């Protein structure tokens, strides 16, 4: 069997929850090499399990999002916290033991719990709508944060004082405290409940990682057979105790350009020399690796098969999905001009402007500018709220993007740094992409079109929207590349490279 170790860490507190507010998701949290690889090992019929090292109270919804909830997992923190096979509960925050007489203010984003004008709490909901945490206040200042597991029990409480974060108590579903992790400058040490010391080598750890190393090495000892393979998400936060201690079985290192600094990879001789094989998502990185060490380096393009393929054949609209992030105002101007021209020539073309920027006021300014710059064309079909053919949207999650791309004909991202997930969705859906730069994702005139100047949109958009033969070449190109990934041949190539 195959043990996958992901890197789904928190940027500012490695071993903590990576969850985000439902309305404020970072663009770099989400689909990655571990998801892609576990799916294809699943498609390939391999036995595999996920080994999660950081605190993940929302893990089951997270896995459900990638059709992996059934894939099997071990969670270090689940083990620590004695969670076991807990009965799932659906927490309705309205039925908690609030102080008598609180009132609820429903905003478009959260619920305020107040008592005669005094803030008691802020209630936060997950992407799937489940209660994730409550910020609990005293004298208008946060006092503690209740963190709820998606199985519907209280997982931990983060206490505050003057001075900010103080410490975090991690609980079992009974409410019993298993351990306390301090959060102050110069003090991140961990205290185990003395009644649980039986299960631990120490009562007091210097930091949370020391305990995580201990739990991992126990997993390695008990659960990895000599004939098993560990597939490790390359990360300096855990390579040393995962790869350094790797004598038990086979090892594959996975290098993912969104996460990994190539220089850091190429410098870690000790990790690379212990790999039986290396995977990465990029051909240039693969080449540097093959240059520097004699190891099998297998290129695995990061397909996301949740995307639907080719459904735009079933609509009369020819919907363009146009990413506006990182474009300057003058680039938006030049773009609107060409979009107007192709749209007067083709009444079926519609344009959805797409902003992935989570910051509210930045997005508002981009929308405000787009509205004003369209007003000048003096035409109702070319306006932003005879009906209009322009819209502006801000997808909140990969699921939004996936839904928004279902019937899309053409992807346009013409900035110098095109959005990565959008590119992945492109090769995963067959939707052709227009870029101004070369990428590993697009072969010119095969599944996309590289324009040298923005006015070349006036050529590139008809090339895929009105000449049907070019669009089907792109769908067919994707379908075959897709199948090296669904068909199991890539997995077998990885496996037999050692």
């Amino acid at each position: 069997m195959f043990h996958f170790i992901p890197s789904w860490y928190n940027e500012n507190r490695t071993w903590y929850d990576n969850n985000y507010l439902w309305y404020f998701k970072p663009t770099n949290v989400g689909f990655d090499d571990t998801i892609n690889q576990m799916k294809m090992f699943d498609y390939a019929g391999k036995e595999s399990r996920l080994v999660v090292l950081n605190y993940m109270p929302n893990l089951r919804y997270y896995l459900h999002r990638y059709d992996l909830l059934e894939s099997g997992y071990y969670s270090v923190f689940d083990d620590i916290q004695e969670i076991g096979n807990v009965r799932q509960q659906m927490i309705d925050f309205r039925q908690l033991n609030w102080p008598e007489g609180v009132d609820f203010t429903y905003t478009p984003f959260i619920v305020l719990v107040k008592k005669s004008g005094d803030l008691i709490a802020k209630v936060q909901f997950g992407e799937e709508g489940n209660l994730t945490h409550i910020d609990y206040f005293a004298n208008e200042q946060i006092a503690k944060k209740y963190l709820f597991d998606d199985r519907g029990f209280l997982s931990s409480i983060l206490y505050y004082d003057n001075g900010g974060e103080a410490y975090q108590d991690y609980l079992a579903p009974s409410g019993e405290r298993i351990m306390r992790e301090y959060l102050r400058e110069g003090d991140h040490h961990v205290e185990i409940n003395p009644k649980k010391a039986i299960h631990f080598l120490k009562l007091s750890y210097s930091d949370i990682e020391e305990l995580i190393r201990e739990k991992y090495l126990t997993y390695l000892h008990k659960e990895v057979s000599k004939s098993d393979t560990i597939i490790v998400s390359f990360n300096q936060v855990h390579n040393a105790f995962i790869v350094g201690n790797t004598s038990k079985g086979n090892l594959i290192l996975s290098v993912f350009s969104e996460r990994n600094n190539a220089h850091n990879v190429l410098e870690d001789y000790s990790s690379l020399s212990r790999a039986d094989a290396i995977i990465c998502d990029r051909l240039d990185i693969a080449a540097q690796l093959k240059e520097k060490i004699d190891k099998p380096v297998v290129h695995v393009s990061p397909f996301d098969t949740r995307l639907a393929l080719g459904k735009s054949n079933q609509v009369r609209d020819l919907e363009i999905y146009f990413v506006v992030d990182r474009l300057s105002h003058k680039e938006l101007q030049k773009s609107l001009t060409s979009l107007y021209k192709v749209m007067l020539k083709n009444n079926d073309i519609k344009v959805t402007f797409v902003s992935y920027e989570r910051e509210f006021e930045s997005r508002q300014l981009t929308y405000d500018y787009l509205k004003e710059a369209t007003k000048v064309f003096d035409q109702k079909f070319f306006s932003l709220s005879e009906k209009t053919r322009l819209s502006f949207t801000h997808p909140l999650s990969e699921t939004d993007i996936i839904n928004r791309l279902e019937y899309v004909r053409l992807i346009i991202d013409i900035s110098k740094i095109p959005d990565l997930y959008t590119q992945i969705a492109g090769i995963s859906s067959g939707i052709p992409q227009i870029n101004t730069i070369l990428t590993e994702f697009v072969e010119h005139r095969k599944n996309g079109y590289i324009i040298e100047e923005i006015q070349e949109l006036e050529k590139a958009i008809p090339y895929y929207c009105e000449q049907l033969t070019n669009w089907n070449r792109s769908l067919i190109y994707s379908i075959d590349k897709i199948n090296d990934y669904t068909g199991g041949q890539l997995v077998e190539r990885i496996i037999n490279s050692y």
